[PDB]
């Protein structure tokens, strides 16, 4: 009759305890186990089997089981992957002879041990003003290539989120994260180049504990460097040109433009300037003037008929974007 | 002989003499008539003929033409456009009985003696903080509906320039009119509502005289009011949802979102929000759960097969413009 489970319920002891529990925690009450070992006259024999490292130590007597951890640690965490124990109490019967084995399984349980860890010190990014509000502009903390945390279910997952920069109180309200899962950063206001072209975005990440006290987080510097867009077109220099005549001809000052952005990258992109009349009086100008396209310079083609021509100049972009630029130009006889 | 010019040249004298001239100008130095009036024995006799409200008077034995503009003002301008006058010299012949018409000319020169005027004491214009850079958001400088002057030629055209506001000096920067005679305003920076809604921009109109130094000018403030676009979607509110079972579903709080642009006119523009599920866990969530589009409310459609669902929620416009926001919801058993 002895050495059979003295307890009703299922023939596996099954017991739970959370991970990075120390030394001498009880694992077992008691497996109350038909019988009694020890004592003056045993009726039965108690030890451990399938105990491994000996993580499990007993008493025979009270039949209880206590971890065994010194020096070491209960990690259900990587590197060390405990999630559960398993370990056999055999009993044998000192009359009848009978050998029963009682399975013990332990399940330990994460704890939110670990908080998120960012695989790379600074993130970047850049990122063209002309971007639309709503364009997603950074990616990096997909791939595991952001925050990780070695914790398991919810202990494990991040949520990334903005937070206030004191040294850059305009980053916080220029970016955000729509989705905390992904954390895609997304432009939520329009941008000038030519007012500020660096940003500073701190980006808390914090694992979600279902206790909300027991909640880690982590934060970075993610610096976002604006880029020059193709948003302006020429202007002439120096910052209405003048001619005389009774070849080439000669123009005071020199017709020049240049692109008015002033931070184009590559230069393989720096666009070139077409120069062209535009309108002109007296009107028949044409049959008179020609100017070169890409050097502005003068093609001549009657003092008492025409006494002064005076003509108007563009000067545009050669890349689709003309956005050109005007400039008066008058000529005396 | 006498009575016909001693001059050698045309017929007519010609002359000009600068609009706005005083009593007593010299018209005529000597109309150099061969023969004599006055003196003892005159040989000719001289005298005025279609000379209208006497703006000429003559000395006869000089031959001599002085103006006679006292009280009123010799003014080429509207409203009296004397652009020239003309006058006859009948001169008679003592003698012969010969009688000659001198034609005499006079042209009145445009002076710069009228500044640009403005038709409105001020103007006012709108955009939408999306308008991208480039974009013309003014034209009301045309139809003669901008600055207007009285003088003719180039003492009669304008050129309009934006000037420095001391109480605005961003609008300086925001806008430009790249063709100086139109005065249209084109958008020179990106805009966020969020901001700064208005805009005080000064704009200077100047006529183009010759010498630059004779060049009138005149300002205006132009307002200008920033549009609330949509480019931002709705938010939850309270600014993670949570529900219980063992109908509709209770929702703590309730699930309420809103449009984030704040000020969209008109109304009439003033989007709808749409509710869905998105994903959930475990993976078999759309078997319990349907929620209403426009209003979010719980459709419900077994404690130890689910423990527990964890969905996310969406809420986005309805205008083709999702912009979409998110939100999660826990449901334990
Ligand atoms: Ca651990
Ligand atoms: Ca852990
Ligand atoms: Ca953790
Ligand atoms: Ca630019
Ligand atoms: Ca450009
Ligand atoms: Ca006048
Ligand atoms: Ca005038
Ligand atoms: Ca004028
Ligand atoms: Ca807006
Ligand atoms: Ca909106």
């Amino acid at each position: 009759e002895d050495c059979k489970l003295a307890r009703d319920g299922p023939p596996a002891t099954i017991v739970a305890i959370d991970e990075e529990s120390r030394n001498g925690t009880i694992l077992v009450d008691n497996m109350l186990i038909k019988g009694t070992a020890g004592g003056p006259d045993p009726t039965i024999e108690l030890s451990l089997k399938d105990n491994v490292d000996y993580w499990v130590l007993m008493d025979p007597v009270k039949q209880m089981l206590f971890l065994n951890s010194t020096g070491r640690v209960l990690d259900r965490d990587p590197p060390m992957n405990i999630h559960s124990i398993v370990v056999q109490v055999q009993c044998i019967n000192k009359k009848v002879g009978t050998i029963i084995y009682h399975e013990v399984r332990i399940v330990v349980r994460d704890r939110n041990d670990n908080s998120p860890t960012f695989k790379h010190e600074s993130y970047y990014a850049t990122v063209n003003e002309l971007t639309p509000v709503g364009t997603t502009i950074f990616t990096g903390f997909s791939g595991d290539n952001g925050a990780t945390d070695i914790d398991d279910g919810p202990n494990g997952q991040i949520e990334y989120v903005i937070q206030y920069n004191p040294d850059d109180p305009t980053s916080n309200d220029t970016f955000e994260i729509p989705l905390m899962l992904t954390g895609n950063i997304v432009l939520r206001k329009r941008l000038n180049y030519e007012d500020k072209t660096r940003y500073f975005v701190i980006i808390q990440a914090n694992d979600r504990a279902q206790n909300l006290n027991e909640r880690r987080t982590t934060t970075t510097t993610l610096t976002v460097d604006v880029l020059d867009g193709d948003d302006l077109g020429p202007m002439f220099l120096p910052c209405t040109y003048q001619a005389a005549i009774p070849n080439p001809i000669i123009v005071t000052p020199p017709i020049q433009a240049i692109d008015q952005d002033r931070n184009i990258q590559p230069p393989s992109d720096r666009p070139g300037i077409l120069y062209s009349i535009l309108v002109g009086t007296p009107e028949d100008y044409p049959r008179f003037f020609h100017m070169h396209p890409r050097t502005a310079e003068l093609s001549l083609l009657n003092r008492d008929f025409h006494q002064k021509f005076d003509l108007v100049i563009k000067a545009e972009q050669d890349n689709g974007h003309p956005l050109p630029a005007f400039a008066g130009l008058h000529i005396e006889i």
